[PDB]
C-alpha cells in the first residue's frame, strides 16, 4: 500500500536491471507487468511471514522446558500457549498462536468424545451385565439377550432420531459430541453383544475379551470417532476425489458438476480421499508429531474435485475399508447397492486409511446377457443423492487456468509457477537467512544448508544458532513491516541511510535467495524475446528448445537406428553397470509398471530361489552359518531388474518359454508411445557407461581455431547448487526430521548443480552467441560421439550419423542435461568427413553469428542456420509428406510446424442450439447475436448449401457454409440458401444476386455477409420468384426497380457517426418471406473485442414485402443530402472556405466517375476542408512520432507514456468530429451521381447483368492475372448456379479442353479469366487451380523459409522480422496468393508513417491474429485486410510506371530523394521495396510478403541481395515475372502513402488505424470513450 514501499521496489528493479550483465535473472518490464510483479512480492512476503518466520518463532520460544507429554497433548499445548500469552504482538506471532488455538479446538474436541465414549461403554456394560450378584460373565450376558438386544435397539433408534434432529445445529457442539460419542459406542458394543452371542464356545471367550477390552488406552480412536473429527461439519465429511488431469477430452479419470447434479467422468476411480490435512507439513514436524505418508501426497499434484457428503454413507461403506488401524484386508472388497449394483472397494494404499479406490458395479443395463458392468451413472445418481449440492468446488482451478492454462509443455519448468505445477512438488517452503557467519548463508527453520561441491546437507540447528537467526531475521521483518505502513517516518531508512542501503543490500538478496525475481514469477502467456527464464536463459531460446527436443522425441523415424544401435549394445558387459545408477533407478521404476503382469510372473518365479538359498545353505556340511539360509532381497531385486533391463533393451523377440504365451501382451505393451520412450530413455543412459569402458582416446576429426585447436574445453562448470530449487523439490521428510540430512540425487539435481564459468574462454564465447547454457559443453557427448564405429561396428553414413546425433540431443535436451548447442557444437566437431559432410560450413557459420552476436541479439537466427543444414541431410529419402520438420522460431513462442507428419492428421464442431433458432427465430435473434463474418470470408459460396451456427462465446453464434448433409442433424444444420459478399468498390456495376422461389419448398433461410455500406434489395422477378440482390453501393435500393424489400446503409447506420454494422438475413414464416436485420457493433469489454447487439435502439427490425418503399426512402434520401451539404457548408464556414457557387453541375453526359464535373465543386470542397485540418494535425502528428522514438530508448516508460495518450485523444477529436462529414458528403454525391446516371440513361446502365463485358474507370487498366483472380474470388459479383459447385466437388474426374496438369498456376489463372467454360467447368478449373498451387507453395517457399534468411544476413541486412508463414485472409481457394497484394499496401503505409516501430507493431498483430484465429480482434484485422483488394481510393493512390529491369529499380531508388516507396506488383505477386533518408542515413528496404522484410544501408548491398534472392535462386520464375530468366521485368507502383493512408477499410477505421502502435482494442476504446462518452 504505502507509496514508499512501492518507490523503494522501483529503485532497487531499477538498479538491479542496470547492475545485469547478459544472464540475469532481472529484466525490463511492461509497464503493467511492473505491477503484476509487485502484487506478487508482497503477497508472498506475507506467505514468508506467516509460514516460515512463524514456524521459526515457535522454536526460538518452546526453547524452554515447558510441561511436555505425549499422551497431556491437550495440556501441553495449553501451557505453550500460556507461555506466550505474553508474547508481543507480532505476525508471525499471531499465526502461531491461531495455529496452536485451532489444534487446541481439535484436541479438546478429542478428548470429549473420547472420554464420552468410554463413560457411555461402561454405562452399556453395566446395563448389560447382571445384576451384582453374580460377576459379567457369557452366560448372564446370553440369559439377557432376548431383553436387552432388544433394549439396544431401542436406544439406538432413540439415539439417532435425537442425533438426526441435533444435526440441525449450526456448529458442533458438546450435546453434538456427546450424542455422537453415546451413538458410537451403543452400536459398537450392540455389534460384539450380538457377536458374543453368535460366538461358539471357542469364540465366547474372546468375544468377552472384546466386549471387557474397553479401549480405554487409547492407543487408537474408535474408527466412527475418527471420522467424527474428519467431520467438517456436524454431520458432514469433506470427500474429495483428485484427478489425473482435468478431463476436457476423457483422457484422464473424472469427477465434475453437469447440469447441477454431480457427474463420475468415468465408472470408478482410484483416486478418492476423505478430510483435510489439520496443518502443513511444517507445523507437523515442528510438533514432532508423526507425519502422513508420502504415498497419500505423491500420485497426483493437478486440481481435486471435492463435496461434502453425508457422514452415514461413508461410515456404511467405507468406514469398512477406512480404518488406519490394520484390519484384515485384501485388495479388494465388493459391496451390494441396494439398486442390485455392487461397489468395489479397492486397497490403492495399504497403509494410509483415508483415500480410496472405488468402483460401482452391476448387472448391464439393456443387455442379451446379465452381465455386471461398472457404471458411473450409478455411482453419480447415488453421490447426487448422498451429497450436498451446495459448495462443490474445484480446488486450485482457477489457479491453473491462470498459471498453466492447459497441460503445457512436455519439458522442465521454465518459472515457478511450472515448478509448483510439477510432480516434484509437495509444499513451498521459503527459505530465510542466517546472516552471522562471515558470509550469508541460507537456512530452514529447521536447519543451516551446508553445500559443498559434491553434496547439499543440513545441520540442524542448535538452540544459539535458533536464537541467533530468530532474532535477526524477526529484526528485518519488524523493519519491512514498518515500511508498509509507518513509512519511512517509521522505518528510518532515510535516503541517506546507511542503514537503508544494507536494508537494500539485504532484500536484494532475499529477493535472489528465493526466486521472487520477475524471471521466477511473471509466466507471461506470449513470451516477448527480451525475458528470461529462471536461470537467466533468453525464454523464447529455451521454449524452442524444449519444443524441438519433444518434435524429435515423438516422431516414430529414428527408431529403426536406435532400436539397432540397442540390440547390439545390449551385448557388452559392462551395460549392467548402468542398472547401479541413481537416476536410471527413476524410469525402470515406470517399466515394473507398463510391464506388471509379466513382472509379477518374474517374481513369482524369483522368489522360489530363496529356497534353494536355504537349501544349499542347509547342504553345506555341517555349517557354522546360516550361510545363506535367508531371503536375500537385494540378490532377487537385482536379478528382476537387471531382467527387465534386459527384455527394455532387445525388443520383445527376447522372451522365451512359457512367457510367449504374454508375448503378444508384451508386443503390444512396448509399442505404445510409453512404450517407445521408456525403450529409448533407457538406452541413452545405459550408452554412456558402455562408451566409457572403451576409454579410447579424445580425437576430434574437424579442428577450430577460435577456441583452441585439438581441444574442447569439456564440462565448463562451476559448481553452485541453489538451496531453493532443491529443498522446493521432494526430497524426504528425514530433511524435516530436526535431525540433520543428505539430500537425495533426483534427476532435476543435475538442472540445478551448475552455474556457468565467467572466466572461461568457452563461456566468454556462449555468452557471445547468447544462447541458453545449461552445464556446459557436454563432455559426455564427446565421449559418446568419439566411438561410434566401434558402438555400430562400422562407419556411419552422414545420414545415419545425424539422425542418431539429432535423437541424442533431444535426450539431452529433454533430461535437462544440457543446451541445444552444448551438444551440436562437439557434433560438429565430430562429424565424419565424407562428401556431403557439413560441419565445416556449421563452425564457419558459428563463427560469423558470434562477431554478431556480441552486439546483437540473434533471435533464433542460429536455430535456422542449423536446421537449414541438417534437415535436407535428413529427409533426404522421404517423400513431401513425411518430411520430419521441427516447430518453427518466432518472435512470438514457438508455433508449429506447416510441414510433413507434424500436420498429417495432428471444422468447428455446432451447436444443437440451431434448432431453438429454428424453432423460433425472431426470439433467438432478439436474444442472441448472430454473426456472419464466415459468409465474408468465404467467397463463392453455392446457391444452395447446409447451414450451421457455432457457439463462440455468451449469447454469441457465428454462421458458417457447410458441405455436411442436413440428414446427419447432429451437423446441427438446415437446407438453406446462401448470398456471396459483394465488393467495397463504389465503381462497381455487376451486383451478387441470387434467385429464390416465392412459396419455397427446397428451403426455408437465407443468409449473406456482414452488411458494412451495402444494401440488400429484394425485388420480384416473375409470379414465382424473387431475386435478391447483395449490392456493394451505398443507397443502392434506389436505383434497381420493383424493389419490394431492402434495407440501406442508412437504416443501420449509427446517427452522426459513420460507423455502422448489421447481420442481414430472410426467413420464411407464416407462408411470405421476412426480411431480418439484425444491428451491431464491435464493442470493448476488457482489453478484448466483442460483437454485441446494440442497445443504443431496437435491435431488430423486419419488413414484409411492401410497394411504397422506393418513394419512401427517396424522400428521406433527398431530404438528408440536403442536410448534409448544410453541414459541409457549415463546417466550411467554420474555416472560411467561400462556397461560392458550390452546386450540383445537371449530369451530362459519361460513366460514373469519381470527380466528374457534376460533383467536382463538392469534391474540392471537401479536398480543401480536408487540407485545413490534415496540415494542423500533422504538426502534432511530428510531435507524437518524436516521442515514441523516445520511449522505446529510455527507461521511465511510464514518465512519457500518458502523453501519447493524451495526443491521440487530441488527434481522435478531430477525426470523430470532421471526417465524419467529409466521407458522408462522399457518400452523398457518388450517390446522387448514380441516381443521375440511372434517371437520365436507366436502369440497365446502372446495373449490369455480367462483368464479361468488360469495362471500368479506364478501358483497361492492366491488373495482373493475380491480382484480377484474386478479386474474383474474394468477392461475388454475378450468380453461382450449382453447376459451379458440381464441378468443385467433382474437380479430380472433370476433364477441361485446352487444359493439362503441366500448365503452370498462371495460364491456369488467365484461362479461367477468359471465362468462357461452363460453370461446372470454372468450378473444376478452380480446384484444379488451388490444389496446383498450395502443392507449389509448399515446395517453393515453405521447405526453405531457412536459407533466405542467411542469405539476406550475408548479403548484409541491418534489420529484419520474419513474418507469419500462416496468415491467411481465406481458409478456402488459394490461400497463398490472396494476402500479398492487401498486405504490402498497408505495409507501405506503416513503413512511411512509423519506420521500424511501425513495422514491429503490424507484424505482432499479424503474429498474434495468426495464434488466435478466431478471437475478436483476429476477426476484425482479417475483415479490415479485405477491402484493400480493389477499393478504388486505393487506385487514388497509385502511378503505374513502366516496366524496368531490376538494375534499373535500383538505380530509381539511388535517385529518389525524401521518403518514397514502391510495389513491384509481379505478374503473380507484390514484394515491396522502398527508401527512407530522414535520418540515421538512408535505409533501403525490401520486403517480400512470403518471407519478411529487410532493410539496408546501402544500395550496392541492397542490389546485391535482392539480386541473390529473386534471380539467384529463381523466384522471379516462380513469380511469374516478365521477359527473360535473366534480368526477370517487373511493373513497379509509386505509392502515395499521402493518400493510401486514407482509404476507409469499413467500420469507419483508416488503414493507418491498423497500422498503429496500439492495439485495435485500444483505439476503438478511445473512440467509444471520447464520441458516445464525450
Amino acid at each position: 500500500i504505502s507509496k514508499d514501499f512501492t518507490n523503494l521496489l522501483n529503485t532497487l528493479i531499477d538498479g538491479q536491471i542496470g547492475a545485469a550483465s547478459r544472464q540475469t535473472e532481472w529484466f525490463n518490464m511492461s509497464p503493467d507487468e511492473r505491477t503484476d510483479y509487485i502484487k506478487q512480492v508482497d503477497e508472498r512476503l506475507q506467505e514468508m511471514q506467516q509460514s516460515t518466520l512463524s514456524v521459526l518463532a515457535a522454536q526460538h520460544f518452546q526453547m524452554q522446558d515447558n510441561p511436555v507429554s505425549v499422551g497431556d497433548q491437550l495440556q501441553t499445548l495449553q501451557k505453550r500457549r500460556q507461555q506466550m500469552t505474553d508474547v508481543p504482538g507480532t505476525p508471525a506471532i499471531n499465526a502461531y498462536k491461531q495455529q496452536l488455538d485451532r489444534d487446541i479446538l481439535l484436541y479438546r474436541r478429542q478428548q470429549t468424545a473420547m472420554t464420552h465414549f468410554d463413560s457411555t461403554w461402561r454405562k452399556v456394560l453395566v446395563m448389560l451385565g447382571p445384576d451384582d450378584s453374580k460377576p459379567l460373565n457369557a452366560t448372564t450376558l446370553r440369559e439377557n439377550a432376548v431383553d436387552k438386544q432388544a433394549k439396544l435397539d431401542t436406544e439406538i433408534k432413540r439415539l439417532e432420531q435425537q442425533l438426526t434432529i441435533q444435526v440441525a445445529d449450526s456448529t458442533f457442539s458438546q450435546k453434538y459430541v456427546t450424542l455422537f460419542s453415546e451413538l458410537q459406542a451403543y452400536k459398537d458394543v450392540n455389534a460384539r453383544y450380538n457377536a458374543l452371542l453368535k460366538a461358539s464356545a471357542t469364540e465366547e471367550a474372546a468375544a468377552l475379551g472384546a466386549l471387557t477390552k474397553v479401549p480405554q488406552a487409547s492407543d487408537d480412536l474408535p474408527v466412527n470417532i475418527s471420522l467424527l473429527m474428519m467431520e467438517e461439519r456436524p454431520g458432514y465429511i469433506r470427500m474429495n476425489v483428485a484427478l489425473v488431469n482435468a478431463s476436457t477430452d476423457g483422457r484422464f479419470k473424472d469427477f465434475f458438476l453437469e447440469n447441477g447434479r454431480l457427474v463420475v467422468l468415468t465408472d470408478g476411480v482410484l483416486n478418492f480421499s476423505f478430510g483435510t490435512a489439520a496443518r502443513s507439513l511444517a507445523w507437523q514436524q515442528q510438533y514432532r508429531l508423526k507425519s502422513e505418508p508420502p504415498s497419500f501426497r505423491s500420485p497426483t499434484y493437478t486440481p481435486i474435485r471435492s463435496v461434502l457428503v453425508k457422514t452415514e454413507f461413508v461410515e456404511k461403506y467405507f468406514a469398512n475399508y477406512l480404518v488406519s488401524e490394520s484390519t484384515l484386508r485384501g485388495g479388494f472388497k465388493a459391496q451390494l447397492l441396494g439398486n442390485g449394483r455392487k461397489m468395489l472397494l479397492t486397497s490403492v494404499d495399504r497403509k494410509v486409511p483415508n483415500q480410496i479406490g472405488i468402483q460401482v458395479s452391476g448387472q448391464a443395463p439393456n443387455t442379451t446377457i446379465t452381465r455386471e458392468v461398472p457404471l458411473a451413472s450409478a455411482l453419480s445418481d447415488l453421490i447426487n443423492q448422498n451429497a450436498d449440492i451446495a459448495s462443490f468446488r474445484t480446488i486450485g482451478l482457477e489457479g491453473f487456468r491462470q498459471s498453466s492454462y492447459h497441460p503445457d509443455r512436455d519439458g522442465l519448468f521454465v518459472n515457478i509457477h511450472e515448478l509448483e505445477r510439477s510432480v516434484g512438488f509437495a509444499g513451498r517452503q521459503y527459505l530465510l537467512e542466517m546472516p552471522q557467519d562471515n558470509d550469508y548463508l541460507s537456512a530452514t527453520p529447521f536447519g543451516v544448508m551446508s553445500v559443498d561441491g559434491d553434496k547439499v546437507s543440513s545441520s540442524h540447528l542448535s538452540k544459539a544458532q535458533t536464537d541467533t537467526l530468530y532474532q535477526y531475521n524477526a529484526a528485518f521483518f519488524e523493519k519491512l513491516e514498518q515500511l508498509r505502513s509507518g513509512g519511512m517516518k517509521a522505518s528510518r531508512l532515510f535516503e541517506g541511510s546507511i542503514e537503508r542501503t544494507a536494508f537494500v543490500q539485504q532484500l536484494v538478496r532475499l529477493l535472489e535467495r528465493n526466486h521472487i525475481t520477475p524471471a521466477g514469477v511473471l509466466a507471461p502467456e506470449y513470451p516477448r524475446d527480451n525475458m528470461r527464464d529462471i536461470k537467466g536463459n533468453n525464454l523464447n531460446k529455451v521454449l524452442w528448445e524444449q519444443a524441438f527436443a519433444a518434435s524429435v522425441w515423438r516422431s516414430r523415424d529414428n527408431d529403426p537406428l536406435l532400436f539397432r544401435l540397442a540390440t547390439r549394445l545390449v551385448k557388452n558387459p559392462a551395460v549392467v553397470k548402468v542398472l547401479q545408477n541413481g537416476y536410471v533407478q527413476s524410469d525402470i521404476a515406470q517399466a515394473r509398471e507398463l510391464l506388471a503382469p509379466l513382472y509379477e510372473q518374474w517374481r513369482t518365479r524369483a522368489v522360489e530361489a530363496e529356497t534353494q538359498r536355504v537349501a544349499s545353505a542347509n547342504a553345506a556340511q555341517h555349517p557354522s552359518n546360516p550361510k545363506v539360509h535367508v531371503f536375500d532381497q537385494a540378490e532377487v531385486e537385482r536379478s528382476l531388474d537387471d531382467k527387465l533391463l534386459i527384455l527394455l533393451l532387445t525388443g520383445p523377440q527376447s522372451l522365451e518359454g512359457t512367457d510367449v504365451q504374454l508375448r503378444p501382451m508384451v508386443e503390444a505393451a512396448l509399442l505404445s508411445n510409453e512404450g517407445r520412450s521408456l525403450r529409448k530413455q533407457i538406452l541413452f543412459h545405459a550408452l554412456r557407461p558402455v562408451a566409457d569402458s572403451f576409454s579410447k582416446a579424445a580425437a576430434p576429426v574437424n579442428p577450430h581455431a577460435e577456441l583452441g585447436v585439438g581441444k574442447i574445453m569439456i564440462n565448463n562448470r562451476l559448481n553452485q547448487p541453489d538451496p531453493y530449487l532443491i529443498l522446493n523439490t521432494s526430497s524426504e521428510e528425514q530433511a524435516y526430521r530436526d535431525g540433520s540430512y543428505l539430500i537425495k540425487d533426483d534427476k532435476y539435481r543435475s538442472y540445478n548443480q551448475f552455474r556457468p564459468d565467467f572466466k572461461n574462454d568457452a563461456t566468454r564465447y556462449m555468452n557471445d552467441l547468447d544462447t541458453p547454457f545449461v552445464g556446459g559443453i557436454s563432455g559426455t557427448t564427446q565421449t559418446v560421439s568419439n566411438v561410434l564405429t566401434e558402438l555400430f561396428g562400422g562407419a556411419l553414413s552422414v545420414k545415419q550419423y545425424w539422425q542418431f546425433q539429432m535423437a541424442n540431443a533431444a535426450f539431452m535436451i529433454r533430461n535437462g542435461y544440457h543446451s541445444f548447442f552444448e551438444t551440436f557444437y562437439v557434433a560438429a566437431r565430430y562429424e565424419p568427413e565424407g562428401a556431403d559432410s557439413i560441419g565445416k560450413e556449421m563452425l564457419q557459420m558459428f563463427d560469423k553469428y558470434r562477431v554478431e552476436g556480441s552486439k546483437k541479439a540473434l533471435q533464433g537466427k542460429l536455430y535456422d542456420g542449423v536446421m537449414a543444414r541438417v534437415l535436407p541431410i535428413i529427409n533426404q529419402g522421404l517423400s513431401a509428406a513425411d518430411e520430419f520438420h521441427p516447430p518453427r522460431f518466432t518472435r512470438i513462442g514457438p508455433r508449429p510446424a506447416l510441414l510433413g507428419q507434424a500436420v498429417k492428421d495432428l471444422p468447428r464442431q455446432g451447436s444443437a442450439d440451431i434448432h431453438q433458432f429454428v424453432t423460433d427465430p425472431v426470439l433467438f435473434a432478439k436474444t442472441h447475436t448472430v454473426s456472419a463474418e464466415a459468409l465474408v470470408r468465404s467467397g463463392r459460396l453455392p446457391a444452395e448449401g447446409s447451414a450451421q451456427l457455432v457457439k463462440v462465446g455468451s449469447g454469441l453464434y457465428e454462421l458458417e457454409y457447410t458441405e455436411q448433409s442436413a440428414n446427419d442433424i447432429s451437423s446441427s444444420s438446415i437446407p438453406a440458401y446462401f448470398l456471396g459478399y459483394n465488393g467495397p468498390n463504389q465503381a462497381n456495376a455487376v451486383p451478387a444476386y441470387v434467385d429464390i422461389p416465392k412459396r419455397t419448398i427446397a428451403g426455408n433461410f437465407l443468409f449473406t455477409g456482414t452488411l458494412s455500406g451495402g444494401s440488400l434489395v429484394v425485388t420480384s422477378l416473375d409470379a414465382n420468384t424473387f431475386r435478391v440482390y447483395h449490392d456493394g453501393r451505398v443507397n443502392s435500393s434506389l436505383l434497381y426497380d420493383n424493389v419490394v424489400m431492402a434495407v440501406d446503409y442508412k437504416d443501420y447506420q449509427i446517427a452522426g457517426t459513420a460507423e455502422g454494422l448489421a447481420a442481414a438475413y430472410m426467413q420464411y414464416v407464416n407462408h411470405e418471406w421476412q426480411l431480418v436485420l439484425q444491428r451491431q457493433e464491435y464493442q470493448r469489454d476488457g482489453q478484448m473485442l466483442r460483437l454485441r447487439l446494440r442497445d443504443d435502439e431496437e435491435p431488430l427490425s423486419i419488413q414484409v414485402a411492401d410497394s411504397q418503399v422506393v418513394e419512401r426512402n427517396q424522400a428521406q434520401f433527398v431530404a438528408y443530402r440536403e442536410q448534409i451539404h448544410q453541414q459541409l457548408k457549415k463546417v466550411a464556414t467554420q474555416f472560411e472556405v467561400s462556397i461560392s457557387g458550390v452546386s450540383d453541375g445537371v449530369y451530362t453526359e459519361g460513366e460514373f466517375s469519381p470527380d466528374h464535373p457534376a460533383i467536382a465543386a463538392w469534391a474540392k470542397l471537401c479536398a480543401e476542408v480536408y487540407d485545413r485540418i490534415n496540415a494542423d494535425t500533422k504538426q502534432l502528428v511530428d510531435k507524437r512520432n518524436k516521442l515514441y522514438e523516445n520511449r522505446r530508448n529510455t527507461i521511465r516508460r511510464d514518465l512519457i507514456n500518458q502523453q501519447i495518450k493524451q495526443l491521440n485523444i487530441t488527434l481522435e477529436y478531430y477525426k470523430a468530429q470532421y471526417d465524419t462529414v467529409l466521407r458522408e458528403a462522399g457518400f452523398v454525391e457518388q450517390s446522387w451521381l448514380w441516381q443521375q446516371i440511372k434517371a437520365k440513361n436507366g436502369s440497365a446502365a446502372v446495373v449490369r447483368i455480367d462483368d464479361t463485358a468488360i469495362q471500368g474507370g479506364g478501358k483497361q487498366r492492366t491488373d495482373s492475372v493475380g491480382e484480377r483472380y484474386a478479386i474474383s474470388e474474394a468477392y461475388q459479383r454475378g450468380a453461382r448456379g450449382t453447376g459451379f459447385s458440381d464441378g468443385l466437388r467433382n474437380f479430380r474426374e472433370i476433364e477441361i479442353p485446352g487444359v493439362d496438369d503441366k500448365m503452370s498456376a498462371l495460364e491456369m489463372k488467365r484461362l479461367f479469366l477468359e471465362g468462357k467454360l461452363t460453370s461446372e467447368q470454372q468450378g473444376a478449373l478452380s480446384g484444379r487451380i488451388t490444389e496446383t498451387s498450395r502443392a507449389e507453395y509448399i515446395d517453393k517457399v515453405l521447405r526453405q523459409t531457412a536459407v533466405f534468411s542467411e542469405d539476406f544476413h550475408d548479403a548484409g541486412s541491418v534489420f529484419d522480422r520474419l513474418v507469419p508463414q500462416d496468415f491467411y485472409l481465406s481458409l478456402v481457394g488459394d490461400r497463398s496468393g490472396g494476402r500479398a497484394y492487401p498486405l504490402v499496401r498497408a505495409m507501405t503505409v506503416a513503413l512511411a508513417s512509423g519506420g521500424e516501430a511501425g513495422i514491429n507493431s503490424l507484424v505482432q498483430k499479424l503474429f498474434f491474429a495468426s495464434a488466435d484465429p478466431q478471437a475478436g480482434s483476429s476477426t476484425l484485422l482479417r475483415n479490415s485486410l479485405i477491402k484493400l483488394h480493389s477499393n478504388v481510393e486505393a487506385v487514388q493512390a497509385s502511378t503505374e510506371l513502366g516496366q524496368f529491369g531490376l538494375s534499373e529499380v535500383v538505380s530509381r531508388l539511388a535517385a529518389t530523394t525524401g521518403t518514397s516507396m514502391f510495389a513491384l506488383n509481379t505478374q503473380n505477386h507484390s514484394m515491396m521495396v522502398g527508401s527512407t533518408v530522414t535520418t540515421e542515413g538512408r535505409r533501403y528496404y525490401f520486403y517480400d510478403p512470403n518471407v519478411g522484410i529487410f532493410a539496408f544501408d546501402n544500395t550496392k548491398s541492397l542490389s546485391r541481395a535482392m539480386e541473390q534472392h529473386l534471380v539467384g535462386r529463381r523466384l522471379a520464375v516462380h513469380y511469374g515475372s516478365f521477359g527473360s530468366k535473366s534480368a526477370p521485368a517487373f511493373n513497379l507502383i509509386e505509392i502515395d502513402t499521402g493518400k493510401m493512408a486514407e482509404v476507409p477499410v469499413g467500420n469507419g477505421l483508416n488503414v493507418a488505424d491498423l497500422t498503429r502502435f496500439e492495439e485495435l482494442s485500444s483505439v476503438i476504446g478511445q473512440r467509444r470513450q471520447v464520441e458516445q462518452v464525450m
